[PDB]
């Protein structure tokens, strides 16, 4: 039988590239989305056309809030994402924690608050609950029926040790996700679940600024003097999920073109 | 003329030693507590006896939850009022030590878990963020000519979290976040000359609620002295980092672990 | 056909790296110091699979002068890179794998130990990288390869130092520095410089059981496959980074 | 009883500040120098004037080369530095590995040049510290327990910025990486003898406007005292639970990005 990957925030950009990369290796893919229903469903369509019954889409707000049905908690919503894989395909072999909100939370001058739950939920708390659910399902599976290549990838940030000015909550949340990578790798090793991180520097940079400014930022990357393509990140995620990487756990791989080696 | 330090979770153990260490250097100290009212008030008494009007106590749950007042009171508001208490009482707040911290297992493998999330993440990460925000807002709001000359924020982190304690995921995640806060705040608050640094104990003031051989077993693994640290062995470092001699240090984490993080299984 | 230079290629991890690269279509220059038999045997196997796809070169990578004026380590390193160019006209990949490893205790010979441990693990890699880079720079842009990659074999565990191994540990620390410095300086020439750090691999029960994942040391392939990936064009945005291949061993504490 | 500190490259700048800081705490200080005899001797004079017999000077090339007397090896020269403390004062409590050469060794465009460069940069920054630590430890081990000092401390002067390497400075950067490894390895091995081994890493200090303005805190390089005071604290008994750690003294400079 065919292995299953759950990719959060899979609709576009890096998540899509990760979903596509995994699909190209033969994985059936559960495509999580929050607001990008159209893009997610379009991606599912493409993948199901190449290979029937190889893609589904699930909607979830991964912010640390209760939602409307008692109210539904984030944990419950995370458990149902993993469950959707089991209900549809009877398994979940790979989890990619990719979904992530990203915007300023300045230290210096119902916003703020919202911001805390959105940024911490998507980047840190939801990944925790998702890993918990993922692990619970593997533990609950009889050893003889388990998959042979369980892999969890956390999308971190190569640059957060050189924090982006005004992005504290985001930076804090990636710090937490790094901790989750290490703690989960240790605790889930007995179940042969590998937990690793991939950290982009600058990838698929949006040109929503003066062209010369866009160019200024990307030119700072020592290698190629440009931001990465989506595939340049996703191919690494795909390798780490492959059985050739089966001795790697608890580690974060920078995919940053040497950007973290720079100084002001 | 007397500088003011806010120390969270100041009632006992490391927080108390930090409060005492800062007080010994001339600081007036605002002693935060959650459940340890007796201990906090006793400590305040001792310090006020040595030096009148050099200690106060404030109560606050630093968990990421709304509390009862009218509208519910958010964590952010509660954090702001901690900083405000220093300004109301002494007209200043020069040092913040994010020490308060909950610490217990949140296993990945087999109502509870949810209060756990808000308690562990609130105390270790979210409250420090809001506390730093409030601290910084008050400095920015103070006219340059009236500002203190040695602003210092110390976050109590963990020297061992890169070698995670089995079953302590949320706690470990939260310290990870606090490390991020240290670095991000240091960069952003540098223009205001607010230094933000971390102190990371390994094993300190270990309590023996286990067979003696097991207790001795844990402490013997520390390469230096084969023992856990005293409270002062940690707090003295916090105090140095707050001193003006350490005024070029910001955004860094100092391990106080007797070489424990150098070990392997 | 692209060319890889693998130092200490005769056995264990170096052999697995040489084999892994060869399986991807690389011609491979197999460096050895004392293991002539093993190196030549490996060359034979590879040349049998694919004619003219393997050669062997001998060099002491210790920081000493050797007999011919005496020959310096730098010269010896330059000749290793040169051997690739003389034979195949190119050198696309360099894997700094050769490494001596033994106690240099601080608490109760020592001088050859310093030159051996520091030379193989740090100084020779530096000279090798220098020579490698010089040859790429000297090649006209239109004739250059499209996937230049240098991999340094580091150690996942050296931040948790092995008791009594100071010089070795120092040397890996230097090799890590080399990885970062070289990655930055050679970026304009599109030469990627990265590190792979094993924890416990191909151990010659108590020790291996401490590895959280699988409770065993790794196989050679479990390390070499990662080296091979980093050399592939799919990894072309990775430079200046070290990848631990340690089954979570560096996450442990006493 | 008067404790003794050996400070390498003690003649000027940070080393001098470290020597002065330690002396101000009551230490007798052995001032190592290579080429700066005048400055070293002038510093010794000042310190001996404040407190008779509290300073001496010793000359040594800490480069990884043999010198003229059989030729004298670096190891021997390092052992004699530690020995000089014992001969003069009967003890050596603190070692500060401060001496360091620092200049470009470019990977991209004189063969003898590059070779003395290797031995000079690696010797001073890494190999000599190793031998110095070895000698230092040997002397403590050889001292009967009842006669040992109570606050043994070795400080290695590292670099806060080497993870963001200075372009063209490979050998130097490699050597600091080695010194970091030495700090960690020595801390572990020498823990049983209660010898603490730590690192201090400046970012930009006592620079000889564009460069200094990049430091987030104060937008300037540090003073010598802003670094040396930290070295002094780490050697104090209040820091006696700190070992195997590197303290950045960089005004947040390592937090920056291009
Ligand atoms: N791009 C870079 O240069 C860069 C650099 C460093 C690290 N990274 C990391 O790499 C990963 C992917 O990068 P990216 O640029 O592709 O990310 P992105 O486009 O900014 O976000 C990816 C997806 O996350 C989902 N998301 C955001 N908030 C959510 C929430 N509260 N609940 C549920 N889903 C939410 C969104 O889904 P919907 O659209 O469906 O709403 C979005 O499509 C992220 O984890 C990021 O932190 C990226
Ligand atoms: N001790 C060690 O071996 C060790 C090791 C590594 C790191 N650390 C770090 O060093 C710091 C102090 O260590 P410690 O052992 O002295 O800590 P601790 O005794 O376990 O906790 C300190 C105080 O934190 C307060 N606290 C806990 N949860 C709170 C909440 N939800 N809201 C408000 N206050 C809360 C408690 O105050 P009340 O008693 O008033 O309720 C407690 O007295 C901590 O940040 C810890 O993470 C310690
Ligand atoms: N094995 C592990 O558990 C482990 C763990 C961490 C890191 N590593 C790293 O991974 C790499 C390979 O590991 P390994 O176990 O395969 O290494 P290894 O067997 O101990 O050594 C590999 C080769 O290095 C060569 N070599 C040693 N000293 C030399 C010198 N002075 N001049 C020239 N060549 C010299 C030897 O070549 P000859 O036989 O021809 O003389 C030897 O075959 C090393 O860099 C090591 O540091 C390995
Ligand atoms: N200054 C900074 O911005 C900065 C930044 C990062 C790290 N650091 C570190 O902090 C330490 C001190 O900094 P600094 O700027 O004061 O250093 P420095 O002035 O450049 O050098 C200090 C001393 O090292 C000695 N020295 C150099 N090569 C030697 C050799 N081959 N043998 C014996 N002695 C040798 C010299 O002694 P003589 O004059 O007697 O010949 C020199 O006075 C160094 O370890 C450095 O790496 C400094
Ligand atoms: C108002 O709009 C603008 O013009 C601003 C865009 C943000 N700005 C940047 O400099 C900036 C810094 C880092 C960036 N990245 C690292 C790219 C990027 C893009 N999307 C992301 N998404 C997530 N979730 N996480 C990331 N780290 C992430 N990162 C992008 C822009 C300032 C200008
Ligand atoms: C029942 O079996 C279990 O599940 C194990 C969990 C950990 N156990 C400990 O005894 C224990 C006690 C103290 C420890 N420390 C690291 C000391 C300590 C004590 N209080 C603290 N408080 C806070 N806030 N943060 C800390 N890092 C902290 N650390 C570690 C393990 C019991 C064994
Ligand atoms: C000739 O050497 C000797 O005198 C022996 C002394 C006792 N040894 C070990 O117990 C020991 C400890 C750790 C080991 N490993 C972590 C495996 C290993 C085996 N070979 C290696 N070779 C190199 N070059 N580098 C390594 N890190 C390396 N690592 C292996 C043996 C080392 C071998
Ligand atoms: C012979 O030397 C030369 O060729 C010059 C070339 C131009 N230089 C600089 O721009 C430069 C770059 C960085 C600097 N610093 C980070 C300050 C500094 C000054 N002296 C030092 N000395 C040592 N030993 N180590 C250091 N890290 C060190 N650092 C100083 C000057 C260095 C001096």
């Amino acid at each position: 039988t065919v292995p299953v990957a759950l990719v959060t925030g899979a609709a576009k950009r890096l998540g899509r590239s990760i979903a596509e990369g995994l699909h190209a290796e033969g994985y059936a893919v559960c495509l999580h989305y929050h607001r990008s229903a159209a893009e997610a469903n379009a991606l599912s369509a493409t993948l199901n056309a190449r290979r029937p019954n190889s893609a589904i889409t699930v909607q979830a707000d991964l912010s640390n809030v209760a939602t409307a049905p008692a109210p539904v908690t984030l944990f419950t919503r995370c458990a149902e994402l993993v469950a959707a894989c089991y209900t549809h395909w009877g398994r979940c072999d790979v989890l990619v924690n990719n979904a992530s909100s990203f915007y300023p939370t300045p230290l210096l001058r119902e916003a703020m608050e919202t911001a805390t739950a959105d940024l911490f939920g998507s980047n840190a708390i939801a990944p925790y609950f998702l890993i918990k659910a993922f692990a619970h399902r593997v533990a609950g599976t009889p050893a003889k029926h388990r998959g042979t290549n369980y892999s969890i990838i956390n999308m971190v940030d190569a640059m957060t040790n050189q924090p982006l000015l005004g992005y504290t909550i985001y930076t804090m949340a990636k710090g937490a996700l790094e901790g989750l990578t290490r703690s989960a790798a240790l605790e889930l090793a007995p179940l042969q679940i590998r937990v690793n991180g991939v950290g982009p520097g600058l990838s698929v940079l949006v040109d929503d600024m003066p062209p010369a400014v866009w160019e200024g930022h990307r030119s700072k990357v020592p290698l190629y003097q440009r931001d990465s393509s989506a595939a340049e990140v996703s191919d690494v995620v795909i390798f780490l999920c492959s059985s050739k990487a089966k001795y790697i756990t608890g580690t974060c791989v920078k995919v940053d073109g040497g950007y973290s080696l720079t100084r002001a």
